[PDB]
């Protein structure tokens, strides 16, 4: 399974109200938080969490996160948002929309293998 650390620091109503805080202060973003699947072959992530505005797609999500990791271009990564790998032409506001979490925020798992989910 996939173990966020985010929700074992963090109550689920502490959760659900710090999501609906920002959204009511950045209506145009989207809280995500960005976590490394157990046992992957890729570096972990030093920033888990991001504010990052609803226009930008997943692909763009993706280059941002790779160059935080400092993932090289020839190798691959992959994103799980609910152990499946989203469209990478998606706005992040449309997968904000279909796939965030009961507290409000989106959950984006990070992997340099597909194996995890679908």
């Amino acid at each position: 399974s996939m173990k966020w650390m985010f929700k074992e620091d963090h109550s689920l109503e502490h959760r659900c109200v710090e999501s609906a805080k920002i959204r009511a202060k950045y209506p145009d973003r989207v809280p995500v938080i960005v976590e490394k699947v157990s046992g992957s072959q890729i570096v972990d992530i030093d920033k888990r969490k991001y504010l990052v505005p609803s226009d930008i797609t997943v692909a763009q999500f993706m280059w941002i996160i790779r160059k935080r990791i400092q993932l090289p271009s020839e190798k691959a990564i992959f994103l799980f948002v609910d152990k499946t790998v989203p469209q990478s032409s998606l706005t992040m506001g449309q997968l904000y929309e279909k796939e965030k979490d009961e507290d409000g925020f989106l959950y984006v798992a990070y992997s340099g293998e597909n194996t995890f989910g679908f």
